[PDB]
């Protein structure tokens, strides 16, 4: 498989290899703010983040991957819509050329920069690759990126990423701390629905914060320098590595606050 974001590999032409890419559960989605309704049932988010091991961080020729151990419950998601523990596994980005487009959620059609995910899967499956076959398999948290103040939990980030320019790059990322890109507020939407990228399966309870943090101009630039390309290969800049809106088909966006 040979996808990514470009005129000719790019999202419309996924589904010729992933023909889940026009299923009945796609992600991501316009939120739309006055359709989706408050649900008291939803119970309060618990993002437990204080045992997290980072350990690497990962250009994939797509976006880059800071991948946690997860051979044990040191960093869960529970509550929320979910039923049990989540364990984190990988966060990562998408973002855009300009300030204007980025996010892969939309809210009243609005694009934010960029779009952090930080996935989870199901510790009832056992293993990452058990889950993505589930329906309730992974749970992602998703939040959205504003260019403004600095992020000082980001930066740590943002400094390293100099040093996996190209497709295949790794680095050690030890001792990084998740909870320092959380927005204040844990308010969220939430619906089923799909991973973003190739294999686009519908594995996913989606949990979008309607909080967005924001990262400063220098931040999202140097996201910007990277490349999709392998070392000693024609440039080819990072950008532009979201997924558009798909179809909301037979599916409710639920809002956890009023
Ligand atoms: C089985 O291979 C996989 C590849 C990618 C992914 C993710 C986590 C995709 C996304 O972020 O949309 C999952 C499994
Ligand atoms: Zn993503």
């Amino acid at each position: 498989h040979h996808w990514g974001y470009g005129k000719h590999n790019g999202p419309e032409h996924w589904h010729k290899d992933f023909p889940i890419a026009k299923g009945e559960r796609q992600s991501p989605v316009d939120i739309d703010t006055h359709t989706a309704k408050y649900d008291p049932s939803l119970k309060p988010l618990s993002v437990s983040y204080d045992q997290a091991t980072s350990l690497r961080i990962l250009n994939n020729g797509h976006a880059f991957n800071v991948e946690f151990d997860d051979s044990q419950d040191k960093a869960v998601l529970k509550g929320g819509p979910l039923d049990g523990t989540y364990r984190l596994i990988q966060f990562h980005f998408h973002w855009g050329s300009l300030d204007g487009q980025g996010s892969e959620h939309t809210v009243d059609k609005k694009k934010y920069a960029a779009e952090l995910h930080l996935v989870h899967w199901n510790t009832k499956y056992g293993d990452f690759g058990k889950a993505v076959q589930q329906p309730d398999g992974l749970a992602v948290l998703g939040i959205f990126l504003k260019v403004g103040s600095a992020k000082p939990g980001l930066q740590k980030v943002v400094d390293v990423l100099d040093s996996i320019k190209t497709k295949g790059k790794s680095a050690d990322f030890t001792n990084f701390d998740p909870r320092g890109l959380l927005p204040e507020s844990l308010d969220y939407w939430t619906y089923p629905g799909s991973l973003t990228t190739p294999p686009l399966l519908e594995c996913v309870t989606w949990i979008v914060l309607k909080e967005p943090i924001s990262v400063s101009s220098e931040q999202v630039l140097k996201f910007r320098k990277l490349n999709f390309n392998g070392e000693g290969e024609p440039e080819e800049l990072m950008v532009d590595n979201w997924r558009p809106a798909q179809p909301l088909k037979n599916r409710q966006i639920k809002a956890s606050f009023k």
